[PDB]
DNA sequence: GGGCATGCCTAGGCATGCC
DNA sequence: GGGCATGCCTAGGCATGCC
């Protein structure tokens, strides 16, 4: 169905001037998953770890969250609730700890949280903000993505991003960063066919 | 689910003579549906009109009906009943006569009736017979096919066969015969395909 | 743990003249299931199909079932009851109507048992028997093998013999035909293995 | 399952000045324990004797204790306990201190304790830390890994990591240090592979 | 229709146990 | 200990959708 509201996707940094992060996997044609920095876009394939990096300048206050969301990058889908598609939704593959309709899930995580806003109708996922240890220099959170981008009756072929923030232990905003994403069988392929066409 | 039983798909012209016919449709782009004599094999587009002429050498009584039901060719898949995706079964598509998770309606036949069998858990879809119109020598019916062989959760790659039965009011078998079926975006390049790797 | 028993394996035609038969598949590396009439061996994946033919001069009577067992090929092997490992036995691949712990299964059928035998202690599957549509010529049944060969704290690299035997009603011995089976991943490159070493 | 928490990696020589030390054993292929300074990782057999030394600057008090913790060394396992597969947890290889289920054991130390963690459901393995005996400049440990970092439903092919930490006797740090590990069949064999791929 | 768009299968060859 | 025994991963390439 459709949302009352679209939320945001304006990139803040704020207070902990909070950014993302990527691994530098090449474009094998099946790389499991791998970033665009040309295209802002993760390629990815179903269901397979996509490791995601939250850098932060300084460290936010226990009880800090981190939210992951889907929306449509095109306007006029972006009232959408993105969700999976039925045939997805019916197959038994929950982890126990995800609903089955959920696109994105938190791979690895006990105290995962997934959340079915009342209001908008949108599905998030979210977890507490560790920061690293005083060596390490980021915090990796692993997502799984759990429809292909051209499941029919789902995404059907409309591209997503992924809208990543940093709340408190209220849910106010503290950050917000997103990215593009494509969930394919082939990322690498699909990756240098996207950057190839960025020459066209 | 599964079916207690599997319908047979001998081929049984019967006291009436009955056989099948198929127009004569070449192997183009654009084309909606052709058959393929060499391999008995029906190849046609989703929801397009696939005509299949019945023949007889006698005419069947008053009150006799035709009866078509798919099942999957595979020996291993043959107890699973054919029916729609997901996807198909809940999209906006049904017809004001047809249930949406039939797989083969009829087109253009305010008698036509859907059957769920309550002992073996297949669909039919059943017409009176009614003989040929002046100047054929052959009754036309006309099937659509609403999922592609591809449908994941649904067929799913898998072939079936379109089992067309002639039955006398209690139901009691007059005639059999059947035709494998393919549905999908390209039936020419599809049957020209199979046709030459006939060869190999 | 052991039987205090060891099934038959000698060949028995019995009555209705009863025979095994197996598809031609030729040895791709990869290849799901390929028979070797050279060793009477069948090479198959780990849960894919493996179809095999009964043959009968004349039809056994209503109420005959087909029964399968595994068990190790090697004299020393042969009291212990092949089972599956205690990993597979523990994943989550129930067809709902198989029990965990059986290495073998057969899908497609509503009709399926499976016996853990009081006294013996030996696992089986058993269906009945189905003769051949009027016009075909034998009856296919289709094996899931549920472990590798080499699975570890099961087959444990022993080669194990599958028993098929025909009964009645009762379980009384109308039949027997045996063969030998490796469960793995590549079935063409093994089965081209262990034909070349008969050479050797 | 999972635990709710990551065990800190880090580096922590602390007041007593705790460094690990290693045996210089070569790679020729049958070795059963060597250790690579280059990758700080050791190569070891199951079951088979893993020598670690423990150095201090200073003599920590009585009651210090030293305790050994494995995890996955890849950030998206980090939250996956490290514990031992269905087949090894089922054979009968206990030496009447060791829970079937721990990967890590101590050799040869009637004091030692094995604990699960009832928060973080992580297995660990502690005894007392003794000072070196007189003409000995470090204590050594005896380790034994209990599973080949390749079984299934196990490690299943995951690098892990032992996190060794001198504790004092409320369980407090007083120090850390880890290395990697890799249990196989061949450690010298894959010892020198590992380090030929650093050139890659 | 002719060109893509995009998922699935599998042969090759690497990873890793075994005596 | 070198020679195999044997499962896993994936780039190649086809299957099949789309407009
Ligand atoms: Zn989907
Ligand atoms: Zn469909
Ligand atoms: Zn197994
Ligand atoms: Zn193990």
């Amino acid at each position: 169905p459709l949302s009352s509201s679209v939320p945001s996707q304006k990139t803040y940094q704020g207070s902990y001037g909070f950014r993302l992060g990527f691994l530098h996997s090449g474009t094998a044609k099946s790389v499991t998953c791998t970033y665009s920095p040309a295209l802002n876009k993760m390629f990815c394939q179903l269901a397979k770890t996509c490791p995601v990096q939250l850098w932060v300048d300084s460290t936010p206050p226990p009880g800090t969250r981190v939210r992951a969301m889907a929306i449509y990058k095109q306007s006029q889908h972006m009232t959408e609730v993105v969700r999976r598609c039925p045939h997805h939704e019916r197959c038994s593959d929950s982890d126990g700890l995800a609903p089955p309709q959920h696109l994105i899930r938190v791979e690895g995580n006990l105290r995962v949280e997934y959340l079915d806003d009342r209001n908008t109708f949108r599905h998030s996922v979210v977890v507490p903000y560790e920061p690293p240890e005083v060596g390490s220099d980021c915090t990796t959170i692993h997502y799984n993505y759990m429809c292909n981008s051209s499941c029919m009756g789902g995404m059907n072929r409309r591209p997503i991003l992924t809208i990543i923030t940093l709340e408190d232990s209220s849910g106010n905003l503290l950050g917000r960063n997103s990215f593009e994403v494509r969930v394919c069988a082939c990322p690498g392929r699909d990756r240098r066919t996207e950057e190839e066409n960025l020459r066209k």
